[PDB]
């Protein structure tokens, strides 16, 4: 293929002069940055591009400029393209190794001034931080070298090219190649120098090219150390090293942004608090073991780290260069068929987190990274997948300084060659257990093939080599859905040699036969219990664990769960935790056409809002936070469901559970809600416990002092007494009230003091009931009592195909008699209307009875539903009335769950308490859904203005709730999608369905489905 | 008319001449609810039906002025998410509108943009397609 | 300092146009020379819908060497981002603060969003005029 | 006036022993930033908080934190006050030169390190 | 002045061995023990002018007695003059028009704390309006 550039479907060229990976550390005496405005030009392909070895700067001047670094389908109105959405399926066709001829091609040209002193005292390197996805570059019209690993780095040396005064840079970065086939992770498709750039100068004569910083424990009692610190130099001149180990800090040390980011500097005096020094001699090796007496442990818990200075010295005595950073004693072990830091086996509370910026992309600023760890940790996150790539090479000492268990994972997807064999098998799941024999039918295209062992390699020697020296990494990752093949196994053994001290994990490879550690995503139960069994044996001892690197997929409502999957993790060995998929949705900003309006708002992307040919629409949308990386009730959920300490409430005792791999539960305060007094807690180890007496309803767990980047009284872990459901006191008019009694042709009036009632006997609806000023009627579309919902993502695979095929949304009402009886004990009077509500097309349906009391200040009302007929649905969103609230309304109140919205599976989170409509925002979801529900809802007050308030309980069980204002939530794309009415409606159920996790998991488990039955209950409408 | 944004008689200049459609431009949300949303010098107005094509709209003999929009309650909202919206849109048809000025803190609204009391006479035709 | 005794330029705040032309009269001589300028340190205050007549002023502006321009007030509105009860919901919005939403005991109210540029920094019709 | 400290109202006390002013020039070997996190508490009058005379490190370390720079009627849960927005009037009495004695007052504490060959350059 | 510049260029502060301009114009030295202070002549330099802010970089050395580099300041040179002349505000002889605004210090959740980032964000905008 001579349209094609060689290089570009060469497997075998993974890069052309590239420097030899090395470990990263910023200086900033030797790293200049390159940022800022480029002079840029896009052209169709390979061929229009100009030759650079004859590219003036006088013609690149003349072009528009680019910012770097910046994605190019991320720019101002859209001007070089837009950004492409693709989960399983590549957005090329597969002809391996080739890309497509038609392959956009962006030249990027600026200068740098360069000094006499400059190239006598330096060597000059460029160093880019990433680009998208290879790129060959020039210096001053000379051929350099070329780059493949879009995540990954690479230096050049620039030594031989430069000259005195003005340097001309041009890279010319291609959009595909056949590196694109292991870059199918499921994600946005965007291109360019996404990452920074920088000149680099090193000292000349000699200066430090490596680094290797290993803590080992001595001893089974993980007490003494030993700290091995190998140097690399490059050059003759110089004489020994210097090094000195600084008093720890602990892990509590307090953070921010600003101190976390700060990157100077040449004057600043790094630390003076010595604790070890040691000096090399002249001639002799720069390496070096020293024996550390009982250091301070490095722990996620607690990342206490020892700072350390290492000095290049010439003869004169005089320092060459100095590397500043840090060592954190930890020790990472395969032990006794568990993930053992420090003989401890840890406990994964952890998410997937992608590099992502609602309008910058995959160029994440250092700012935002920062923004969302602080959030994570606020979240009781302790873990951190790369999925499925190393990040910003500064985000590793963020991890190493907060911490958090880190899986460092190569930039290798190739899921994409499964896609067609999906679709010509018809294939409609895959399960944990079995679906490695799909895969192993394609490896043979990519994993398998010996023309990709190179770049396989290389994506593993640049993962490991990078990042080698941060104690926060534990784990590194083979990749992503790639299948499995002789590739894989290369790779396992290179990174052995590479890093003995850390181990591997690749999901791909379900046997483990080339990874140290067994990993399932999205698994149910049963198949995580049936591989347990399968691996324990009869003593009751495994080789190796099971960590879920994917699951609680966190797409739009849900995910229903997360407590079922965490009993298991607490009861088994065997099991040590999970990633949640993902950490936030990957909408991108851009103005969208208003369904509801007409006009143009600010909405955030999914799959075909960017009009791609083939995309994968809302799966972009899976994450606990949001677009613009806010938390979702997901989030919320799962930071309780996760709490390391226990606090249980019965009889008349609190029992706390310390739930932590490490640390102790001092740093916590105990306080007695009820009291506001505190309680004295003894200072308990992992997995200690102690019962209290007491008389306390709900007891929380806050942090005493600032540590880390929690702030005091940050909520750690809470408790409640389960709550009795009590009947409020309301007292209802049984006084004997005349009251007129009329039983029209179609209408039934009931009027009274204080009171008026009207219903259409032929409809069943409630024409107005009006009570001491306050006005309720029935939102009337078929039926008086509705039964769906808005899908949730959840919902749209399966639940939702089936509720759609028996016409739940299209219930009907349809009445049979209407029965009108003066009132009895206490009662103005009966209205009993007999129906049968039932869909068209269909036999099924209800037998239902209304029975309306109705009382001078309160309305009874009796529902009896009768499932019968044949060819039932399985299940259904929901049960129950939907009233329009009078003018007056202004806002409510409820006893029950909150502040926010609660589920079945969805629900732990949300504590019992009084809660006001006013304390609440409400959360707007990025793709609208079912929303807003209140579950295990004791009483509702409704507040009119002037009119006070009306009371709604339910009689013998907490009931579920709605108060909203919209509607077209089911075809609204957007949030600036949803229509809205002129008045409120309240939406209130019996029973509602759970949420579970099935756009990718497992369906709502059967204790939390809404199973086909009949339905029974009672409401009082008690006005004040 | 003039747009694609607002236009008032004493603040409308920026807003050429030209063939707007309502889908393309973000109506501005004031941080202090106010009068917003009026198109000044407006030639003829086109209100689309789903269905059923357009409704055309136009004054005889000199350009009006009209607002389409959702919200009420806007004398009282203190910020913009305490603005009201009813269940339906309307047309506010009309035939002249007062100017803008500065007088928060400056010069009253000019004479010659000010609306003065005086007898009104316009002629609208409502065409449908 | 109105006379510019101890300064080099004559400054004016949201001068009226007669306000403008009776300096400028009363200061160039009868050779038509003027010995200092005239600038609006601040004219055609921004806050909301407005500020009206910046055509006007700068009609002014290019009629006369003795005026040399203006500062607009102001650049953009003060508003603090924080958490608003809704009157139109009963829930709570992000909104953006002006006197009195933090409860002071005097304030100045909506006097704090005078912007051509919302709290958010944005353009509003004022700076597109 | 003994309850309110002589230089909150004392209007010739413009500074004690700040430098002359000269023209501004950052330069990244010498400036230095101390911004961050600063151990931080607020009292309610002058009278009320610590002699600085006299303030540990030891004493310090254990109040809440504080970034710099920011206004501390900007904080997380409006911990230390609301802002206030006059636009003529002053929102204290006039009183000149006095301030209020009732004056809020904010002590910032942090630690930095130096070196041997530091002091001596 | 028609230097391209974004956020980043703007706002980049490095640094030390970072060679800052090799473009040689203009050479001075001072003598030991003179006057650490000069008057150059410069043969008809590019002005700067708000419409074109073109600038000469310029690096002042204090050098020691081993002639070595004690400290540099590296910054620029504006050749622009203002004036009082004919009772007009005069830069280089010509008698400027103010297009201007008042700016405060403000964001909406930092306040007067202004990140260096959100103050170019204000000027770009200025810029471009
Ligand atoms: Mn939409
Ligand atoms: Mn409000």
């Amino acid at each position: 293929s001579c349209l094609i550039p060689e290089n570009l479907r060469n497997p075998k060229k993974v890069h052309e002069n590239r420097l030899p990976t090395r470990a990263y550390y910023y200086d900033q005496d030797i790293f200049e940055s390159l940022n800022g405005p480029w002079a840029f030009a896009l052209f169709d392909a390979p061929l229009d591009a100009p030759d650079a070895k004859n590219l003036d700067w006088e013609t690149a001047k003349k072009w528009s400029t680019i910012s770097v670094p910046s994605h190019w389908e991320l720019q101002e109105d859209w001007k070089y393209g837009k950004p492409i959405y693709t989960n399983v399926q590549y957005p090329i066709p597969i002809d391996i190794p080739n890309p497509p001829t038609v392959n956009p091609t962006g030249v990027y040209a600026r200068t740098f001034e360069l000094d006499s002193k400059s190239i006598e005292s330096f060597e000059h390197r460029l160093r880019f931080e990433g680009v998208d996805n290879c790129y060959e570059l020039y210096v001053n019209g000379q051929y350099v070298g070329f780059n493949k690993g879009s995540r990954n780095g690479a230096e050049f040396d620039i030594q031989k090219y430069v000259s005195e005064g003005e340097n001309l840079v041009v890279v010319k970065v291609f959009k595909w190649s056949d590196s694109t086939y292991i870059e199918d992770q499921d994600q946005w498709w965007l291109s360019g120098i996404y990452r920074d750039v920088s000149l680099l100068k090193l000292p000349k004569k000699a200066h430090i090219e490596d680094v290797r910083v290993t803590t080992t424990f001595v001893d089974s009692q993980y007490q003494d150390a030993e700290l091995s610190v190998k140097v690399d130099v490059q050059g003759s001149s110089y004489d020994h090293i210097n090094f000195t180990l600084y008093e720890p800090e602990d892990g509590s040390k307090v953070y921010d942004a600003s101190s976390l980011l700060n990157e100077e500097n040449g004057n600043t005096t790094f630390s003076t608090k010595e604790f070890i020094s040691f000096s090399t001699k002249k001639n002799e090796e720069t390496a070096f073991k020293i024996n550390v007496k009982a250091p301070e442990h490095w722990t996620a818990e607690n990342p206490t780290l020892y700072k350390y200075q290492l000095d290049l010295i010439g003869s004169d005595g005089s320092v060459i260069q100095s590397i500043k950073h840090h060592v954190g004693f930890r020790q990472v072990e395969l032990k006794d068929g568990n993930i053992t830091v420090n003989g401890k086996d840890i406990l994964f509370r952890g998410v997937n987190r992608h590099d992502h910026h609602p309008r910058f992309g995959r160029a994440v600023p250092l700012d935002f990274v920062v923004r969302d760890l602080i959030l994570m940790k606020k979240f009781n996150i302790n873990a951190v997948r790369n999925s499925h790539y190393p990040n910003h090479p500064k985000v590793y000492d963020l991890f190493d300084k907060l911490g958090f268990w880190v899986i460092d994972e190569a930039d290798l997807e190739t899921h994409g060659v499964q896609e067609p064999f999906n679709r010509h098998t018809n294939l409609e799941a895959e399960y944990p257990d079995t679906k490695n024999k799909l895969y192993d039918v394609n490896a043979h295209y990519l994993s398998d093939n010996p023309e990709y062992e190179v770049a396989y390699l290389d994506r593993a020697s640049q993962l490991v080599l990078r990042d080698v020296n941060h104690p926060s990494i534990i784990i590194w990752s083979l990749g992503n859905e790639a299948c499995y093949g002789r590739n894989h196994k290369a790779m396992y053994k290179l990174i052995k040699q590479l890093d003995p001290t850390r181990l591997v994990h690749y999901e791909g490879d379900l046997n483990a036969l080339s990874a140290d550690i067994f990993s399932f995503m999205y698994p149910t139960f049963e198949i995580m219990e049936r591989w347990r069994k399968n691996h324990t044996d009869e003593n009751g001892k495994f080789e190796k664990p099971l960590i879920l690197c994917e699951y609680g997929h966190a797409m739009g409502n849900g995910p229903g769960s997360l407590k079922e999957y965490q009993e298991l993790f607490y009861k088994e060995k065997f099991y040590q935790g999970g990633f949640i998929w993902e950490w936030a949705n990957h909408g991108i900003e851009f103005e969208d056409v208003s369904t509801a309006d007409g006009k143009l708002h600010k909405a955030y992307a999914y799959g075909g809002d960017f009009k791609e040919e083939v995309h994968d629409g809302v799966f972009i949308m899976d994450g606990l936070c949001n677009s613009e990386h806010n938390p979702t009730p997901g989030l919320v959920e799962y930071k309780k469901v996760i709490e390391p300490v226990h606090i249980k409430i019965a009889h008349g005792s609190v029992t706390i559970t310390n739930k932590h791999d490490f640390i102790t539960t001092d740093h916590l305060l105990f306080i007695d809600k009820d009291t506001g007094k505190t309680i004295d807690v003894p200072s308990l180890k992992p997995e200690e416990s102690v019962t209290i007496p007491s008389d306390t309803t709900y007891v929380v767990a806050v942090l005493k002092d600032d540590a880390g980047v929690l702030k005091a009284g940050h909520e750690i872990a809470w408790g409640q007494a389960e709550l009795p459901l009590k009947v409020p006191d309301f007292v209802t008019e049984t006084a004997e009230k005349a009251a007129k009694i009329n039983d029209g042709k179609r209408y039934v009036s009931v009027e009274s003091s204080g009171l008026h009632f009207i219903l259409d006997k032929l409809l069943g609806k409630i024409e107005s009931l009006k009570v001491k000023g306050k006005e309720i009627s029935s939102k009337f579309e078929g039926s008086s009592i509705t039964f769906w919902r808005p899908p949730t993502n959840n919902d749209e695979p399966r639940d939702f195909k089936n509720w759609k095929k028996y016409n739940i949304d299209l219930m009907k009402q349809n009445i049979h008699g209407v029965s009108v009886e003066k009132g009895s004990n206490g009662s103005l009077a009966v209205v009993t209307v007999n129906s049968r509500i039932s869909p068209v097309v269909f036999y099924y349906g209800f037998e239902t009875v209304q029975k309306y009391t109705i009382f001078a200040n309160k309305i009874n009302l009796n529902t009896s539903m009768k499932l019968t007929g044949e060819y039932q649905p399985p299940d259904f969103p929901r049960v129950g009335y939907e009233f329009w609230l009078g003018d007056s309304y202004e806002s409510f109140e409820w006893l029950g769950r909150g502040p926010g919205e609660s589920y079945p599976d969805k629900k732990e989170s949300q504590r019992f308490g009084l809660y006001d409509s006013k304390d609440v925002e409400e959360f707007v979801y990025d793709y609208p859904q079912e929303n807003g529900n209140h579950t295990d809802t004791h009483f509702l007050n409704i507040k009119f203005e002037g009119a006070g308030k009306l009371s709604i309980f339910q009689k013998e069980k907490p009931f579920n709730f709605k108060i909203s204002d919209e509607y077209g939530v089911d075809e609204a794309a957007h949030a600036c999608d949803v229509k809205r009415y002129g008045r409120h409606y309240l939406r209130l159920d019996h029973a509602i369905h759970g949420v579970g996790s099935e756009a990718c998991g497992p369906a709502v488990l059967d204790q939390y489905r809404l199973k086909a039955q009949d339905f029974n209950f009672e409401f009082d409408l008690a006005f004040e």
